[PDB]
């Protein structure tokens, strides 16, 4: 089959990371998140995948040209000269997806999940109407689309309202299957796929809901990046324990790259993704973190629940907490305390930041 | 001579330490505040000194009758059953200071100086008046009893405890030479030596001032305690340089007891004094701190401008800054941040203290 991934949206949440590297190329547990999605639907059964790019096209082109030989399936690219919103990917590549009269996958690159291509296409061949949505049960995650649905019929009869969610407590999961009739029902005007035109399809009775099995997160925000990282690590523990690194100086679930080395007397705590070539000196407690590629953490430093970017150097006796995110190649001077700091790339922090504050 | 040290009682400023060990007995740079006074009195040529106790005379008097035979001067004691303040024990010891027609030292128990007893008494007999006090220059004279000192002789023109209008700049250094005729003047009823005795003294022209050389501080507060140990280690750098332990990984002036040990890869930063019997683990950075007797600081901690009392166990990856005083036998758990924490005796801390608070 075929698959469309919307991969050019500027990533304005998750900003100190996406100011350098695009949003799906951001390393998510020693892999870009787009590589997770295209590997899942490489092994699933769509043999030709389109991804539509409007933002930093050249390095996405770099790793996509290096990647479609590496998968075996085709990586076609819907390039544009102007951002066409959430739905314009369907309209610019309308000439390529309409050639077959079969439905297709519309994927979103911020989602991390366990993907049901299987149950997606069997459920979509069951329900007989046009549109099919994944939907996940939530408590606070409402920012998404509220869906009012019944039982197994799953025919959506009422739709999206963002706040004060008294009717549903389950929301959208950013992964749909759509037939070609909607694919040429909508303009090439810049518009959203889930605000303007999905409401028409919920009014029309085309829209169905499939409840996802568990482990859903979207990593649009860095807090949600870290929670999705912990969720991905405990769902990686059950399936294959063979990949999680073990040790006396480690705790729980950790994902260290083979390039990355850990110094002795370290207590690498639970839920830590250490990227390629990262260097941890002697006596570093790191919990709930994700250190990305080639970043150095010096000795006697404490790190909890914080994202270290690409090639950042963190000094000695540094304490980082409250989801502090460092951008690309940031230097933290010695004996400082960062609580809440979002540091834009190529900065050299000289004083301790004890409260959440963007440092640019 | 005779020497009268009014030793305070209840030690409310500098409270977490004095809740276990009285203020004359808390070790300031590895020996107690009274011990600096009485070794300088034994070097001064004072024949026997008397200290005017009112609170916790068990441990205090047992220490004085220990070192009475070590200094070689009779460390006599004025017990009180209720506190008489600052001019009451002048009148309780009326007979025990009225026996000789010789002047006597009246010393605050909390001032730490580079005392000039010879200068003070042999400045005193040059004018022979009823009282000759020590004065020092300071930047905020509204906290301390100011004087008006004239040119080349030093008659106290006026004396007010809190000026509030800015009369002048010199202040009470907390050391006096009093003549026995001022003894019988005031009564046993408790009052202040500064409000009434000295302000009627200055009306006559019997109070005098001797300008100090420098390095005056009264250690009432823990902030004044740490500023005073900074200045005392400076005086040791000027005068007796071998007393300070400097080595390879030592930064600045450090005064270590011989019984105290320090691990490798640690940085014992400037103006630090380690008391007796402490044990310092590997990977710490201790700057501007005092660590009192037998306390433990575990690995990879960062301590700055803090007081760690007797038998405390500061855990691993622990940050402490901003005049955080620990009382006797306080256990800090692993990876906690204490900014400003005054911690009551026999407490176990299990949460971070992000703002200056009292923990009880
Ligand atoms: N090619 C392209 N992709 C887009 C465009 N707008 C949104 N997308 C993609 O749509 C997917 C989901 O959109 P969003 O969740 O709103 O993410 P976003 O566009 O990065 O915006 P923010 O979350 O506000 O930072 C993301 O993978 C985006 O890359 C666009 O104009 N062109
Ligand atoms: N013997 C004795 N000396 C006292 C007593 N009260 C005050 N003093 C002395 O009076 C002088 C001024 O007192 P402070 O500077 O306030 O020190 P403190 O008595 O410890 O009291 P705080 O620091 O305010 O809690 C100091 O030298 C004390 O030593 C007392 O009740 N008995």
């Amino acid at each position: 089959m075929k698959a469309l991934i919307l991969v050019g949206g500027y990533g304005t949440r998750l900003r100190p990371l996406t100011l350098s590297t695009p949003k799906p190329l951001v390393d998510f547990c020693n892999k870009p998140i787009l590589l997770h999605q295209v590997e899942a639907l490489a092994a699933a059964g769509v043999d030709h995948v389109i991804l539509a790019v409007s933002y930093m096209s050249q390095v996405l082109e770099k790793e996509m040209k290096a990647q479609e030989q590496r998968l075996g399936i085709r990586i076609s690219m819907s390039h544009e000269e102007e951002p066409l919103g959430t739905a314009g990917p369907l309209a610019l590549a309308r000439d390529l997806l309409s050639e077959t009269a079969d439905p297709f996958f519309v994927l979103n690159s911020d989602v991390i999940c366990d993907f049901p291509f299987q149950a997606m296409v069997q459920f979509h061949r069951h329900h007989g109407q046009e549109g099919s949505i994944l939907v996940t049960k939530v408590e606070e995650p409402s920012k998404y689309g509220v869906v009012v649905c019944e039982a197994d019929t799953g025919r959506i009869h009422r739709f999206v309202e963002k706040p004060q969610v008294f009717v549903s407590n389950k929301i959208n999961a950013g992964m749909y299957i759509l037939s070609p009739a909607v694919l040429q029902r909508i303009q090439l005007q810049p518009t959203s796929i889930e605000k303007e035109v999905f409401p028409i399809m919920a009014k029309e009775g085309q829209l169905y809901a499939m409840e996802l099995q568990g482990f859903w997160m979207d990593i649009g925000q860095p807090k949600d990046f870290l929670t999705g990282m912990c969720l991905f690590l405990q769902s990686l523990r059950q399936k294959q324990p063979e990949r999680l690194c073990s040790g006396p100086g480690i705790v729980g679930n950790v994902l260290v790259d083979p390039s990355a080395r850990i110094g002795q007397n370290c207590s690498i705590g639970p839920n830590v993704s250490l990227g390629p070539g990262v260097v941890v000196e002697d006596g570093v407690c790191i919990r709930r973190c994700t250190v990305l590629r080639d970043a150095r953490i010096r000795s006697h430093s404490w790190l909890e629940s914080c994202i270290v970017g690409w090639r950042c150097r963190v000094g000695q006796w540094v304490r980082m907490e409250n989801v502090t995110v460092l951008g690309e190649d940031v230097i933290v001077n010695d004996e400082l305390y960062l609580n809440g700091a979002s540091v834009l790339p190529h900065k050299s922090i000289g004083e301790s930041v004890p409260e959440p504050r963007i440092i640019m």
